[PDB]
């Protein structure tokens, strides 16, 4: 049973597709496959598997098939009832972010809207989760996924284990994600996931890096907790800094809620001496 925008659903409302209609065609590093011929994302139960993680894989489906928005990836069905179990999702031929972002690092292509548009996006995913009130907890480059790599891209969040988890340990805990409330009292709120976009706005305007570049998990907690902060990336607009910078106020009740990120971002879209400011090669 799992609840979701004033209603509950279980197993018996997901979608099951018939096994025979779903063949597999890659691996993704997850599958690209067929339904008959519609092409999906097959995202796999490994048979070797305790019963925590059946419903883990269970609960994953249901979440994501409770949500109705073009920056959340769809749900198509699921194949359950047969072994190995599937989960069929949207195919997303653009990728993870992250991967994107570093495979198109400007070299000897992409610009400053581009990177606006794709934060967009994800904030627009944001802002229809807070509304219906689900905290997402993991949001971060590797969970977004873009549907093409060229232009006209759109970005969605595309992963939903964490909030799936905590309805898995210290060193494997998002640190770097999360706001102090988070990691020293275990308090999750929408403004959690707030703190959590600033740091992924860093990812996108850095192109791929690896927040708190030179810090271990333990060198981030304490240089968080003390106040500090990451600098701009290279190259970063001041306009876009401060929406990080206001993203990541110590105090969740003087963080933004997307609402008002989504509308510093297009004020971002807006400036000139923002979008025509050159991504570093
Ligand atoms: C749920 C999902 C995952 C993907 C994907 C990942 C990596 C490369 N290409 C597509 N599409 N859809």
């Amino acid at each position: 049973n799992y609840c979701f925008a004033g209603k509950t659903s279980s197993i018996s409302d997901l979608k099951e597709v018939p096994r025979k209609n779903i063949t597999l065609i890659r691996g993704l590093g997850v599958y690209e496959g067929q339904v008959s011929p519609l092409q999906v994302a097959v995202k796999t139960l490994p048979e070797v598997c305790s019963e925590q993680d059946e419903l883990d894989f269970l609960m994953e489906a249901l979440i994501i098939s409770k949500f109705n928005h073009q920056n959340i990836v769809r749900c198509i069905g699921v194949s359950l009832q047969s072994l190995p179990r599937f989960i069929l999702l949207e195919l997303m031929a653009g990728g993870d972010l992250k991967s994107f972002l570093r495979e198109t690092r400007p070299r000897p292509s992409l610009a400053m809207l581009d990177l606006l548009h794709v934060a967009r996006d994800i904030a627009c995913g944001c802002q229809y989760l807070e509304e219906n009130h689900f905290i997402h907890r993991d949001i971060a480059a590797r969970n977004c996924l873009l549907t093409c790599p060229g232009p006209g891209r759109v970005a969605k969040i595309g992963d939903f284990g964490m909030a799936r988890d905590i309805y898995g340990g210290c060193a494997m805990l998002p640190v770097k994600w999360m706001p102090p409330e988070a990691f020293m009292e275990g308090i999750f709120t929408s403004k959690t996931d707030t703190w959590s976009f600033g740091v992924l706005l860093w990812e996108i305007f850095s192109l791929g890096y690896m927040p708190y570049p030179s810090k271990s998990n333990q060198e981030v907690l304490e240089f968080v907790t003390s106040g500090g902060r990451m600098d701009p990336p290279k190259n970063c607009p001041g306009p876009v800094y401060r929406i990080m910078t206001q993203c990541w106020q110590h105090q969740p009740e003087d963080r933004p809620n997307f609402a008002i990120i989504l509308e510093r971002i297009e004020y971002c879209t807006q400036d000139p001496d923002v979008i025509n400011t050159a991504l570093p090669i």
